[PDB]
DNA sequence: TTTTTTTTTTTTTTTTTTTTTTTTTTTTTTTTTTTTTTTTTTTTTTTTTTTTTTTTTTTTTTTTTTTTTTTTTTTTTTTTTTTTTTTTTTTTTTTTTTTTTTTTTTTTTTTTTTTTTT
């Protein structure tokens, strides 16, 4: 799990996470919640 | 009139130093070889309407393992000190300006003499 890009979250605005074969996604900053440091997963996308 | 003392430049040739001819090593320089940029056209790639059957997101509910959590003791973080490097004031040296002071060299042309080589 090698930590490809931080991103902050500036304003209410539409985030678009991308794949290396050609995946491609958008959705908005209001969806993924929010935690402290050393947490877990929040699946982005359908990998594989 | 004969004979006696002292002084120096030469027979000097050898030791020391200097001058003058030499050729190993890091810094230049010309060559070939590989990175860049602009055109033709060319099959080839690629942009944009229409239809279509698809396959993933959103009604609703479930749980469990990552999100809660408190606390011991480490260990990265910060503090002081000192060394190494970077960078800029300071100083020194050198060059150019225009009137002055000084100098120094290379060749033709002919005819005669020295001065080496064969």
């Amino acid at each position: 799990k090698v930590v490809s890009l931080i991103v902050p979250r500036g304003d209410g605005a539409i985030l678009t996470a991308t794949q290396n074969g050609y995946g491609k996604r958008t959705a908005v900053a209001e969806y993924p919640t929010k935690s402290r440091a050393t947490k877990g997963v929040i699946s982005i996308k359908v990998t594989e």
